[PDB]
């Protein structure tokens, strides 16, 4: 029930060396010459300029994205928007043009062979169909490092731009992007807002039990592939290092979060938990009938919000 | 749903390799001589009585290591033996208990699990996005596709198991469903070593039709794609790629006897698909149908299979 | 599901119009000609920059006031205009997000809700019984029919956008999907105001062959109707008058560049529909053909539409 | 299952969600009604059947809004006892002749009056906005412009036709009917006093705020999809504050008639608790029929019921 | 298919040489059961007309019920024997049975076999698929419809002899599987004077199992599913045959009705046109774009005014 | 879906067995007694090695002829015996090749076929109305009621095993899933010839909480025939004829050590109806809980199934 949702706030499954792993993990990234590239790219809009971005990142990955800016001198306040699970369609381009017709800077990164983007890392071993299982048994060889570390150096990037306002950079998503918005903020401090619809990769013991679809569910189809009780139990300890209660209490910047109440792919509780775990200014939007999908009343409070504190 | 059973028996599309197609292959298996097979076994414990059970890993293209299962008869041999290849995402434990009970059959057997499927590693490097699943990884590109080093995971491990001592060379099969009876007529076809296939119901077959006509993943996985990436390259490229792992372009270098099967309601391997990697193939085959099955196990092909292995290979 | 390309590239229904098609919509426009369109602005607030968006109601059919969300460029115009129509009962707090991305765009928008739908008030009287919808309200008479009033108000709704000082008349445009589509076709052919047409598989198309090959709402809704009412007469009064308002029987009016897309697997306007509606336009036109979408957002599309409106508008 | 315990659905009796001005606002209403003549009118229909006279029936109501439905007699010297039959939500085919000459032949006068735009009848109330495709909330932002307003009083004029024939005994005339039907049959019975027994098979439009969030199905649901594109909070707070003056926990109140009922436990349309709900605020002779293997459907045991029921009070 | 070719499908006949020897042996066997019908009283909310049960031995010495209703007054009545669909009898659907009589009928709804009720005493000869399309399905002397086709007959001999029913006016109707057994039942016997059949089941076999979309046709494809023998599904059509209506329709001679909906998926358009096209006898079928295997309220009007033409 | 672990490892209905329980049973033993086995074995063959192949059938419970694989390792015995009984429907081929693959591993194996399933004559007549299935024949009567010949064709089966002289009678188990493990359990109970028992996921258990519970067939047949019998005495009746057939009345006299098996989101057999049968055996037992799995085959519970079998009986 709602009354219980708000009180809802799971015990953190952080290891001791949580912490740790990320600070080594930062710094291997930080081993990684950037090398951005920008490319003219042409689309029929007025007033903006397209451009195609790459940069150097975790394991050499190579990652892309959409790079639109106003067309005007700037310095311009910036977005990185993160799209969501397997989503993406012509990397979204459209949103990201729409965007910086908003006055924004922004840059849609690509998750590692989702929308796009490279990546190096190899494949352990066997695992459930798609990306929540690769490399699940153990944090270093995890799926989401490689794809959290792009999204930091996706910052350093951006603020490295002389048309950008890097005391106004905002991060944005959805669901992953969500997700990839709030671990962005967690592990950086370039970002000075951030607003997540329905975070994913939250509250993982309990996402496992509650979810109706896809793609927690990945999880559970490991686990019939894989009986042995250690591997659940070594799949859990590597999911933590990765989960949203885990990171949510070190962001600082005010975050705006929106959850619909019959979202049954990112379950309400899954999502109150991290917006629980959050020490910061926050708001969470609850909406009654809607569940994950795009949510007009929440557009309006996002653009609201955005233009607030970078606008 | 699909074709009618007289069109069926004539359906034999055109091949779609390229020029390269069999130059593509030469360089593969080169590519994969360039490394040491390294095997290594390791004894694993099993509630059967008969049969000696091991975990078996070797390298591989790009050196990745390969996982599965080695169960053999527990006696003096050499035995006859088969390598026996998984379903797409269908693997669960290793499938162990197969294995083991091919071996109690009397077939030193070997379950090679494909990469990041049901085990085994998977170096292959990601070039760009693509759609949930194994089908897309590296599709644009012939050298970055993911059933390339799949395809040659399955050369080597005849290469290892033939290598064995208790394993009679001259008597060694290959069997699979789905994509495990692709990966059987694959490696057939890019090999010498094995004496006979057996296939259910073959997938990664007539790719430019399967699109068209499946009405389940994971051939789908091609639409969604497509989906997103509109580009018009990027489909051209994309048939292109698979052309090279399409067993209407392999199944005219399978010279083994092949025994196919095919449920005449199969919504994921398409009956047309089958008919037409089974109408390419130039050597002793016979394709077993049946009407009031689909993609699934059928009772009475188990018959068949097991009669057809005894014939050329145990008794 | 459909019928082979090879054969959709060159279907072609023969047109259902009757004599008196030209008359009655002559008669129709004139009786929307007898009301003042008293249109009214008010100021709206949103979390935009460089647009002005508000809240526009004009009087039309049979007296009903017509909402719609109108957003323009701040700055000096005059600027080019989009009247945007929405799917049906598709709307969600009157698309007015989208409304405004037209704006920021370089477009005076304005999106139309129809009659009882996302929006707008509909007076026209409820004739008798028929099925859970709007497809087949007063559908046993041509006058009566649902359709009637939002054709009209479609037009008039150009009218009053044109007449507007910020709006440059001769750079005026119709666009939208399935029933938008069907609305900024049928708009362009009752009216010469808009310079060019966009069309997103366009709906209210080929009905006789539309209820017997569509698979999913809202076209069935016909065949919900006359399961409930068995009467052979009821089906030849019905489908006598949707051919009024037919987009085979409307298309041949259409003077403007248009155009349209097709999803392949659609089957909600089934792909023969849309090429059928497609093959009767006698004008500059373009099909856009994707094979693995259906009906939906298409991403490819939404490129080809800035395309062709920034040719032409901008 | 999937509701409230059948302990709990004895004992659900919801709070009123009645407005101070209740019952003025059907005071008025009733009044504008009573400004609008009758005329009436008969027209004889032929029909398959030996010992029945069938006609087609219509009158004035509400709105000046004509209103329809078929009129079977018993064959016979009367005065015979009547019943005004009620249909389903958008579940009227043929406006249901053969149920209302079925119960003719059992011996009642019956008119199955056809609600507004959906089995039939003339709907001529203005649409003030955008609704959700439906009935359920056309003119939803105000009591006055309300759907069920002009229904609620075509039932009741129909009931003040009926008794004004001479073959019909105004002292033995019933309302029936289920989901919506019997909802109507309810809500007539609350507003007029002509009709002596009440059936009601599974009635909808009962217990509103709840009924949104347990329905599993159409058509309570067209209220929620109304809120999804219509996002103001006030919308919300508005639309329920209309229907509060249509829902049967706040008329069930002002029925005096003796009163059957029936509900299916495993009914997904019209929600257990939201029914037991309408029954716990009846302050008259009741009966509730629970059926735990049946849902929103035809129940053959509650037939009889229904028949014996009707039989005792009229027949 | 199309209309045009659905007006023309008459799919050859599929009888044996010895069609017509096993069922002038079933009858036989029938013959040599005595009736010994049984009345008793039921009370029900009606005025006008008198309910009672009523059962009878037939084939196998099974005990058939149904529920009869008359027409409370001087006869003899017009009669009408029902008969239900597969596995769709509730309370013996003794609301229609009455309304029935209230229509002026003198109307028994027999109840087939373990379904809607009455006693089987058939043995399962083997294993078969859920349900019972394919009960000893490997002969015809052991096949679940050769009773319930015999109850059929039997239950028009025993109707007709009652007093208060006009032997002359007495009719079958039924939809689906009960459609089937209206005209299984003119075919074998000559005591009815009218056949109403709603999108009749068991017909066409051989196409209905490539046609159809749903149940009870597709039992038999469970059958083969688990029975992968070839010559088990060449025996089970064999068999099939005995009772298909195909090889059935030729010997009605009485009047008929039907109705088939075009979308029906249960009854597909082509297994009961064929059954049609091979009537040789006064027939019209109703053809309903719009509807399926359900309840048709236009195609009720057409039934009514057809038998109270023909009996009324 | 069901309760919580917590309370499924204390769940334990109250026995619903009447007073004649253990009369009835006792009467139906007696019954089958006065038939004859008279079995009969038939070389059958299969491509295999190492296993000889028979057909076997004998006579039971109202002189029904009972079928079978019969698989013997192909060697000197006496080698362990197993009874394998198969699922609700759920016979191909009668299951043969499982039947051989269990003699591979050195079980003198017969799998019997259930009545009019998989295979078997089933003599008994049908009383009168039930729902399309096996689970309401004869319902009405304890006697009548379907379950009672397969019950005791169980028995028989594993008295005729017992006499083989290539059987260990000391080492004779009986293994099954859903329907197959309630033949198994109710076996076990009814006789002492079997040493071990082996039932994945039981079926027949708790019947009144499995028809408020289950969300798919069989259980819901009893459900259907409820609703085409609205008499409230047919419920009680039906109900109290299933209680001679309850797992957790028959749990009580099985002495042998019993392995389960149960997926915690199986919507055949609810965890809760297999929990209430579990709790009821009073013997040496273990039940393996799989969280991610359902009705299905659960590949680590095999593993449990052959190292149990190996330890009792190989
Ligand atoms: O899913 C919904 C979509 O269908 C609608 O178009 O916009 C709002 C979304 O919530
Ligand atoms: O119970 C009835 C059944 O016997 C009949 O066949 O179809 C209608 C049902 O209501
Ligand atoms: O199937 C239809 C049913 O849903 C309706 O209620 O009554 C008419 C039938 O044809
Ligand atoms: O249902 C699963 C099946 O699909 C797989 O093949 O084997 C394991 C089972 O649990
Ligand atoms: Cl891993
Ligand atoms: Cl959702
Ligand atoms: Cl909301
Ligand atoms: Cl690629
Ligand atoms: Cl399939
Ligand atoms: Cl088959
Ligand atoms: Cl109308
Ligand atoms: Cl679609
Ligand atoms: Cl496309
Ligand atoms: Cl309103
Ligand atoms: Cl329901
Ligand atoms: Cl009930
Ligand atoms: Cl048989
Ligand atoms: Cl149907
Ligand atoms: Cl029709
Ligand atoms: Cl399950
Ligand atoms: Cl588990």
């Amino acid at each position: 029930s709602l009354e219980e949702l708000k009180k809802y706030k799971p015990k953190k499954t952080a290891r001791p060396d949580f912490s740790d792993f990320w600070k080594k993990s930062l710094e291997e990234l930080r081993q990684v010459e950037a090398e951005p590239t920008l490319e003219s790219y042409d689309y029929p809009v007025k007033g903006v300029k397209v451009y195609r971005l790459t940069y150097q990142s975790f394991g050499h990955s190579k990652i892309e994205g959409f790079y639109a800016v106003p067309d005007q001198t700037g310095p311009h306040p910036a977005l990185v928007r993160f799209h969501g699970y397997n989503a993406s369609y012509d990397g979204g381009i459209h949103d990201i043009v729409n965007w910086a017709l908003h006055g924004y800077a922004t840059f849609g990164m690509l998750v590692r062979g989702q929308g796009g983007s490279e990546d190096t890392s190899v494949t352990p071993g066997g695992h459930a169909l798609g990306w929540m299982t690769k490399g699940i048994l153990s944090k270093d060889t995890y799926y989401y490092r490689g794809v959290y570390l792009d999204a930091v150096r996706a910052l350093e990037v951006i603020q490295s731009f002389p048309e950008v306002d890097e005391h106004r950079i905002g991060v944005i998503g959805g669901a992953q992007g969500g997700a990839l918005a709030i671990a962005a903020a967690a592990l950086s401090d370039i970002p000075k807002v951030v607003v997540a619809d329905y975070p994913y990769l939250s509250n993982f013991e309990r996402a496992v039990d509650v979810a109706l679809e896809q793609p927690y569910l990945e999880i559970n189809s490991y686990f019939r592939r894989n009986s042995d009780p250690k591997v659940e139990e070594k799949a859990f300890e590597t999911l933590s290092y990765f989960d949203l209660i885990n990171l949510a209490g070190w962001v600082k910047q005010p975050t705006l979060m929106a959850i619909g109440l019959i979202d049954k792919i990112t379950p309400p509780s899954t999502v109150f938990a991290a917006y629980n775990h959050l020490e910061t200014d926050k708001d969470l939007k609850v909406y009654r009938y809607f569940g994950h999908e795009f949510i007009p009343a929440f557009q309006t409070e996002k653009l609201s919000f955005l233009q607030k504190h970078l606008l």
